[PDB]
C-alpha cells in the first residue's frame, strides 16, 4: 500500500463516523475515571471500538494506542503503530457538543506519516501526508506568516500554571484564547491563528497528529525546556509559531518557572 | 409588525455576505486609542452600510454605533437601532474567525428585535419579541439549569483581580474564552456556557443580548444585579438563572474584582 491509499481508507473511515456521532450523541452516557471532571462518554469509547475493528480489519500488522484502552505496547519495534483520542475534549463535547475533535497519527518504524485532526462539529478535516503536505478539507495549507509574540493570541490552560507566568503571558502576547482540545488549539497554531499552544501535561494521544503538522509546516513543537518529544511517552508541550517559540518558553522557565510552587 | 421589519434586516444580511469577501479581499486595518483597539475597513463600511439601509428604509429611526460619533439622546427616542458592525475586530484581524456582527431594535426603549450575526461560521441567532429565539430558523428553547460547579464559563481573566480569577476558577467546571461579547454571549443562550462576563463593555456590545436573555429565561444585569441601561454601557453579566447569584457573589467578595495591581 501507497500512503495515499492508506489515506484514502482512513478519510473514508473519518467521513463514515459523520453517520454515527449523532446517534451516540443523542444516547451519550458518562462515566469519570482518575476524578469526577475526568470524563469518558460512549462516543468516546464507541469510535475507538470502531477504529480498532477497523485496523484489525485492513491493516492486521498495526498496533494501536489508545487513551480507553491499556497500552503496552513498546518501542518502536513496532513497525506500524497508530496512536488515536477518540475524542479530545471530551469536557467541551459533554458541555457543548462543540470544540472537541478526532486524533489519529500513524508511525512507521518511529517516523510520523499521517495525521489527522478532526473537527467534527464543524466538519473540518486537517490531514497531514509525508510527501504531500498539509490539507483542511482538501484545501492545502502553508507555513503561516511570522508572528511575533506581542502581535500574537496565545492559547493555554491557566488553572494548572503558576498564577504569575499566566500573568506574564497575557502582558506578552496580544490576547489570550482558549478552544479547549488540545487538537483544535493546535490547530489555530497551525492556521496562524494563535501564535501558540501550550499543554503542561498532555498524553501522546493528546499531541500524536501534530508532530507532523509541524514538520511540514515549520512549525516548532518541543518541551518546555526546548527538547524533542517522545511521541510514545508524553511531555509538558508547546506548539508555536517560529518567531515566538523562544520567547514563551523564557516566559515559562523564567523566576524558578511554571509549576503553582517554584 | 416586526416580522415585517425582520423580513428586512434578513434580505439585508444576505447582501451583506456577499459583500464581506470583497471587504476582506482589499482588508486594511487601523488603531484607534492603543496598539489592541483594532478598527478595519469592513467595520466601517458594515456600519456606513446599515446607515444607508436605514436612511433609505426607515429615516426616522436612529442609529447609536461603535465607528461613529454618538449625541443622540439618553432617553425620548422612539426608534433606535444599536450595532456593533463587527464585534471581535481583535478575531478577525487575528483570526478570520470568531466575530460577528450585532444589531439590536428598541422601539421606546424597549427590546423589539436582535441579532447575533456568525458570518464566519454561518449561523444567524435572532431574537424576535413575540416570536421567540432561532438560530438559523431553529427555534431556540430556555436552555438547562446550570448551577456553577457544573458550568462553563466565559470571562476576560487580564482585566481581573488574580485572586477573584481564582475563586471563579475554583467554583465552576471550566473556563473557556472565545473573545468576541456577541459569541460568548450565544453560548449562554445556547446553554453551552453558564455565564458570561464583561466588565466593561459597550452599549453595542451587549445591546442584542437584552431580547435573548428575555425569551430564553436568562439573567442579564450590571454586576450589583441591577437593571442595565441599553443606552450606556455597564460592568455586566448574561447567566444561565441557575448561576447567576453565585457568580455576582464571587465577583463582589473579598473587596472585588477590579485590579489592584
Ligand atoms: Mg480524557
Ligand atoms: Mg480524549
Ligand atoms: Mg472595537
Ligand atoms: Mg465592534
Amino acid at each position: 500500500k501507497t500512503l495515499q491509499q492508506i489515506d484514502k481508507l482512513i478519510c473514508s473511515w473519518l467521513k463514515q463516523i459523520d453517520n454515527v456521532i449523532p446517534q451516540l450523541i443523542m444516547e451519550m452516557t458518562t462515566e469519570t475515571k482518575r476524578h469526577r471532571f475526568d470524563l469518558v462518554t460512549n462516543v468516546d469509547k464507541q469510535i475507538q471500538q470502531q477504529f480498532q475493528q477497523f485496523l484489525a480489519t485492513y491493516f492486521p500488522e498495526h498496533q494501536l494506542l489508545a487513551e480507553e484502552k491499556s497500552n503496552a505496547m513498546i518501542t518502536n519495534e513496532i513497525n506500524h503503530l497508530w496512536i488515536m483520542d477518540p475524542i479530545d475534549g471530551t469536557a467541551n463535547l459533554v458541555k457543548q457538543q462543540e470544540d472537541y475533535c478526532i486524533i489519529l497519527a500513524y508511525f512507521y518504524e518511529g517516523k510520523p506519516m499521517l495525521s489527522y485532526v478532526y473537527d467534527y462539529p464543524h466538519k473540518k478535516l486537517y490531514k497531514a501526508i509525508r510527501g504531500e503536505g498539509a490539507f483542511c478539507n482538501g484545501i492545502k495549507m502553508e507555513e503561516p506568516p511570522s508572528l511575533k509574540l506581542e502581535d500574537a493570541i496565545i492559547s493555554f490552560n491557566a488553572q494548572v500554571m503558576n498564577l504569575d507566568t499566566v500573568q506574564d503571558l497575557f502582558d506578552a502576547s496580544f490576547s489570550y484564547r482558549l478552544v479547549g482540545a488540545c487538537g483544535l488549539d493546535s490547530m489555530r497554531v497551525a492556521k496562524g491563528q494563535f501564535g501558540a499552544h501550550i499543554n503542561t501535561n498532555p498524553k501522546p494521544w493528546d499531541i500524536a497528529a501534530q508532530f507532523l503538522f509541524a514538520e511540514l509546516l515549520n512549525l516548532k513543537m518541543t518541551t518546555l525546556d526546548g527538547k524533542a518529544i517522545d511521541h510514545l511517552k508524553g511531555a509538558p508541550f508547546i506548539i508555536s509559531n517560529k518567531a515566538c517559540h523562544e520567547t514563551v518558553l523564557k516566559i515559562l522557565n523564567a523566576n524558578g518557572g511554571y509549576q503553582k510552587y517554584r
